[PDB]
């Protein structure tokens, strides 16, 4: 009885990450996991970290520390609603696959909100407990992108440099630092250009990788994974 | 002469916050050697992040499958964005110099601020094919990142808890701002202010008062994948 959260960010149900996104779900039921999918365009999930994620009062009026208030607030059960829906989301989890289209070699705006207020300290990490020993440990993390630029674009010597460039912050700058273990990323070249039966030999590879998904081994996140 | 122009994209909630000071720092002392300064303060502003449908106001070309990129392409020429996307646009093309100011984020910047690069530098505008990195569309214009963070600086070098600080900058300078056609300035970056002295704090926020004096001379950096982890 596996528990699978995706954490899903496109606007279009016919998209190329929404079919990625369907035969996640698909595979991953018929093995009888559990998915559920926030679907954040749908739930028109809000961005902003805002004074308003915190429901309370306070712990000091005159002066807003985002990061102070939410700590505060995670502890004594006074955050929105919203996000403590998806911590519970993750918190049951096994496994949680990111599933958005590169924006600005980043995840979109919506899905950098879901990353800003969701994982707060006191509950995906805390100092002491942060990489190794991050809150979400014993969790798994993998990243489903797609992206405008083709593969040879993302090597060292394309125009884009190479595609550990802009997975670092995600992966070791966001996961590894709230104890998740990072399975390689699944990262869909230029589908937009590419023919229908890459695409559809594209679709057919992340489906046939999750069939084994919980057999393979968490990459080695370090400072040599990525731009060594 | 009286009058050249800089954007400050501003994304912090509280006005007396240290992101609020280097904001005031550069408006005082930029105004101070007469230049015009513009500040998005986006979460004043209640700026929006997402990147939807509602960004486009005409009909769209493709109805039944909605592609952001697509749809946004096409209302820039026919001059039909949303007019918060259109105002920070004409903000960007009047500028000389962008600085955005704000705290690091998971490695990166607001979601907010995000919204901001998502939405407003759409095709046709920031860059087009051809017209990217060195022919980007918004050559000539200077950029620079002043980021302040939770990590010290022993924590954002090679043997460090965070790594080379270069590797959070890449997406941002190369990925973004170098594509975008913009000459990046180096980044200000102030080091974890919450944690440090009165002494500490002081300090960089002379730092950047001094850095702003000369900031037009300044060159830009090499824009390099051997800049960020070589
Ligand atoms: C603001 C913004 C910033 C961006 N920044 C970057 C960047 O920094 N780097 C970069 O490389 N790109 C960037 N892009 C481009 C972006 O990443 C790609 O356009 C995106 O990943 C395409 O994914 P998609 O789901 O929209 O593809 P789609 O447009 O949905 O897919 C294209 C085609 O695939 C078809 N298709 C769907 N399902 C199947 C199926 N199962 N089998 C057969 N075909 C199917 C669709 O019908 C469609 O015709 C950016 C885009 C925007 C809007
Ligand atoms: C969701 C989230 C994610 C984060 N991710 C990261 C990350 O990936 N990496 C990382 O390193 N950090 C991270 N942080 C920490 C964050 O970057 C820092 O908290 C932030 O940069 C601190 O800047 P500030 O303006 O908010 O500081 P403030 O709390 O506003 O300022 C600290 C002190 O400076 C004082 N001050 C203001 N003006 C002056 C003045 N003119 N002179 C003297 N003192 C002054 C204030 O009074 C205050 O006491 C994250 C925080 C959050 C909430
Ligand atoms: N901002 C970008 C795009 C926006 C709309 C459509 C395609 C895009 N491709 C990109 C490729 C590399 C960098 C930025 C890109
Ligand atoms: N991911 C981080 C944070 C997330 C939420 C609140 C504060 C944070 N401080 C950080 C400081 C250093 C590195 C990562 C940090
Ligand atoms: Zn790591
Ligand atoms: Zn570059």
């Amino acid at each position: 009885g596996k528990k699978v959260l995706i954490v899903y960010a496109h606007q279009e149900p016919k998209s190329f990450n929404g079919s990625l996104k369907n035969v996640a779900v698909d595979e991953l039921s018929r093995q009888g996991c559990t998915v559920t999918v926030s679907d954040l365009y749908a739930m028109n999930f809000e961005p902003r970290a805002t004074d308003k994620d915190i429901t309370g009062t306070l712990s000091n009026p005159e002066v807003f520390n985002y990061g102070v208030e939410t700590h505060e607030a995670y502890k004594q059960r006074s955050l929105a609603s919203d996000i403590t829906d998806e911590q519970k989301k993750v918190r049951e989890a096994d496994l949680v696959i990111f599933q958005f289209p590169l924006y600005w070699f980043s995840v979109p705006a919506i899905l950098k909100g879901w990353m800003d207020r969701v994982l707060c300290q006191g509950f995906a990490f805390d100092i002491p407990g942060f990489y190794d020993s991050g809150l979400l440990q014993g969790k798994l993390a993998l990243l489903s992108v797609t992206t405008g630029g083709t593969a040879e674009m993302y090597t060292k010597t394309g125009v884009n440099g190479d595609s550990r460039y802009f997975l670092w912050p995600l992966q070791h700058g966001t996961l590894h630092f709230c104890g998740f273990k990072v399975l390689a990323p699944q990262i869909s070249f230029a589908p937009e250009i590419a023919s229908e039966e890459e695409r559809k030999g594209m679709v057919a590879a992340w489906s046939q990788r999750l069939q084994t998904i919980w057999k393979e081994e968490p990459i080695p996140c370090t400072a040599h994974w990525h731009f060594g």
